């Protein structure tokens, strides 16, 4: 017996965001870096951590030109972030949807050790959801984001750990839905260790597999969600040299594998890539010579913006510049999102 | 870690098999009825039932006119009739290679009812299955069929009849895999009983993501395989009236959300239906304006010999006029592969 | 490959302590009772609802004769009763740990209703957990309490609520290890609807089962376990009548047929039942002629107080006499345990 | 819902015959080696392999003194010696059943690799079943065996090889049910390898609590059921010494930690052991400190009889003495059921 999860409004205006956030050639910034995060990204500068450091920072990447208005679609925030203010006066959610984004905002309270495995953890952030996405809602955010957290080892990823990584991520797509809020799936594979393209495909492969039979468990509308998967990238300690096309064939291969193609949009990882090489794999991503039916395009934290870091220095007279750095690396993205980049 | 179940060569050959079934334009006739239930078709014909008697049926199946030629990629054949030979002397799986069509053969020994359940059944035939399929290897068969039955009703069907059916099923397509026959993956629901489309949309959607969550459990390789199941279609006193148009899109939405796009094709039942209808409903399934990355083409069985059937007569001085029936309706289904019907 | 949860120092202390609860004539008070809860209930005897009410209850509840010392071994309490002091000076669990008992906490969060499904819930608490358990065993709580809620229905309990409620549970039993603090597994059905005997023992079977795979999974120890599940008992507008005797029977073996006899003990709830009813259906299991390899007591929250509740009528000079009430409840229960009660 | 599997009638009769198979001090022997297996046996001691020799050396094994007769409470056969007569005329399951043992079959059809894994197998014999053992049950066969393999290694067992085993198994005990045979449940664990008695004490744990999910699921009577699982021993190129009493416990730690006590008995295997070590193995077994809610007994195929094969030297005059062999071990192993044997 079935008693549906959604209206049909509901499922029309998660629809209608879910196409709204990969329309062709947008493209999604994170914005969502914790205190700890961008703590060591400005001591890497070497400046102070305060919060009007934060908010100069945001006012550097959100108040940019233009140009940016059909590449980035939307953008994920942190809750700090949704109560400050611009110098302007407006807030800061107000001056997404101005320019056409949409916001976004991490939900999660961070990673916990798994018992029993070896060095495995698990996400938290599932108390008081309803309340907190409610709030969100009433407050513009209309898209959401959760990061969970797998590695390659020796023996591991462990069943449990793919098994309660699933469950608890369509425990959180069913409580996004519940009050029409997209969610985002995102299965972030560690490319840490060392090892092939092959292994790496065969994980991703069955832990994208179990995600989705979890998520069809827990009837979800696959329409009104995202996929955040990384791209198959061999580890950081390993010696073989593959080309971008292998990197692509295998990403294609091990998305159509198991996608169903009711997902509106698939979007990537920067997964600790240099700044030009992640765009040069997502535009030879999209042009594979095989069948892609959804959209496949960047979620660049670190990828689109550390240039504009480099360029900042902390000091607020460089900044134009520096946000003239950041048109640059999202006008490339924009292109890796059509197939249409070259270096 | 893994050890792969195929060659890249084995992959490579399954991918061709499966390339040349669902080619666009080209159908599969399932001849492989067996004795008990030719015999019953025989009976309401009114004569006799012999081996000349199936023999010269399938002589009027497969000897047809040359216009089934872009109409026809595979026909589905019975243990007995791939050791009878034609009336000039050729084996008939060399007739279906001479006119470009690719061998198969079902596979099974029928239906067992499940213990503790409420009539609800599993398939017979695991035993001696490498050797078997490694004959019919020999003896030029390249693809097989395998169906299993799931009926709705009051609280059926039950999780332990969906899992035990999509496990054994991936346990044969595991070894037709493993010595180069494609498997396709036949997950019948009974359209008996009355129930609207909502709730049959719902059970195949759930039937089916736990066949592709065993298929991905299992190792498969999901390009050298097929998928037959169902039109979502009400049940028979089922007093609700619907559009084929409904129907055709609760079945691509039932289809799209499960569905890998690294399937090559998905075929589909007769069902029950009549000889026009069930080519009408093919022919909206492709007339829909969404996105579908497959083959959509049709297997039937009674849908397309049906009126050859009643045509006949049992006396063979008709054969010819009735294969012209036969070819009408092939020709049809072709149309009906490609969108261009009308009747 | 293993790593293991627990050092065996840690499966020591644990052991311990759930042989101290579980200790033959020791049994569970639950004074766990929330706000809202203990709120209808002061509604009932018809007085205000403050901290001192609550907490001049539990003065009743906790400063008992030393009658009860060899019957109740543990108390759970809620997170506000921990931080209240007595008349005397001394924190309650300090009350508790002098008179031998052992304390217990509630920690969850309340229920959310599951999207998809017919009224189904599934329980909050999940995060902030370990600092959250920690602090408690820094405070001298030993053992924890989390609820979890099925119920009976036309398609109800779905293997959707099953499965999460058996996999959330595993995830807090997990945490309850890492630090060193017992769970107890809580898979309370709803006694609410009408159904027999049959349907409740094989709904109780399948849950129960369920629970067990999912803790197989998460590397629970489980003699630092304790299971806490309800008497099979049939529906409130259930016509049928039964024996005590046929329900001892059913529960014993929806006990037996899928508890691992490594739990140290199995205590059961009220549900609703009458003060003397529930003490008279614990007698008749524990004097069932099978063989029973755990402890098999009582966790009553309403049945041991009720009556003190209503022998307190809200004013002080009667408390005396209403603690005797409990008491004698108590000793009731104790034998109860033993298999020595008659009323 | 529920619609039970067996009548209360066919639990009864499940019920007696599993209850007549562990009575205190009965145990098994594994006449059931097949063709190539006794070949090899036959070909160790020097002699031809023909059906009258196997008929020889089961006359040996069957028609031996009285003393055997509260020792084995049932023997497995193979499909061809129940179709062999005695030299008195009395066909073979009269002559068990006159002393008192009870008619058991060995039914699979062997082992297929696993396609995807690393040497994995599972089962063979699903098809045909419920005739066949509906000729058994006509036959006087009472209860059947079923042997699944697992082997530790590197990474494994998978998940794929103990889900699937577990299932067809489930399957298997189902159909054994569905007329009134007892099936006897074999998750034969390799000793090959070298590896502690930790890791094998995880594995054997795992694969028996996903076993008594799997037959929880297929609605299994579990008083109707017998388990065979291995005594949890380290590799055979294992360096680690052990005592007796670290695999008792580890056995009994393994067992108690999964097996439900609704199961009537727990019969072991030999496991390629010696036939003293298996003796005392099981001596110490029955001698733990702990509480046991099952019989623990002995299913030893060469273990009973290897001695019975040295000393019977392929002739004829021998076979008393050989005999009397046979009987020591016997006795040997009835004392090992009750505690109290010493060497």
């Amino acid at each position: 017996h079935s008693h549906p999860a959604l209206t049909p409004e509901q499922k029309k205006e998660l629809s209608d965001i879910a196409h709204r956030i990969v329309a062709p050639g947008k493209g999604i910034l994170a914005a969502d870096e914790s205190t700890g995060s961008i703590a060591k990204r400005l001591q890497s500068i070497g400046t102070e951590n305060t919060e009007e450091n934060r908010r100069f920072y945001r006012q550097l990447l959100l108040t940019a030109d233009d140009r940016v208005n059909p590449c980035i679609g939307g953008v994920i925030l942190f809750h700090e972030t949704l109560y400050q203010k611009a110098d302007d006066g407006r807030p800061f959610p107000q001056v997404i949807k101005s320019k056409g984004g949409v916001v976004g905002i991490k939900v999660d309270k961070g990673v916990v050790p798994l018992a029993g495995t070896n060095g495995e953890t698990t996400t938290q952030g599932l108390d008081g959801l309803s309340e907190r996405c409610a709030q969100y809602k009433k407050d513009g955010a209309d898209f959401a984001k959760w990061r969970c957290v797998l590695k390659i080892g020796e023996h591991t990823p462990s069943a449990l750990a793919i098994m309660e990584n699933a469950n608890v991520l369509a425990r959180y797509a069913s409580i996004c839905q519940q009050n029409g809020i997209v969610p985002i799936v995102e299965p972030e594979i560690l490319p840490d260790g060392d090892h092939d393209l092959k292994r790496c495909q065969y994980v991703t492969e069955k832990v994208l597999a179990a995600v989705y039979k979890a998520l069809s468990d827990h009837h979800i509308y696959l329409e009104g969600t995202l996929l955040k998967p990384n791209m198959v990238t061999p580890g950081h300690a390993c010696t073989q040299k593959y080309s971008h096309e292998e990197i692509a064939m295998a990403t294609v291969t091990a998305l159509r594998r198991t996608v169903p193609p009711a997902v509106t949009g698939v979007t990537f990882l920067s997964g600790g890539q240099s700044e030009e090489e992640a765009s040069i794999n997502l535009n030879a991503i999209n042009k594979c010579p095989l069948l892609k039916p959804w959209a496949l395009t960047f979620s660049y934290g670190r990828a689109l913006q550390a240039s504009a870091l480099k360029a900042w220095g902390g000091k607020k007279e460089n900044l134009k510049a520096a946000q003239e750095e950041y048109v640059k690396r999202a006008l490339a993205n924009s292109l890796a999102c059509q197939g249409k980049y070259t270096p």
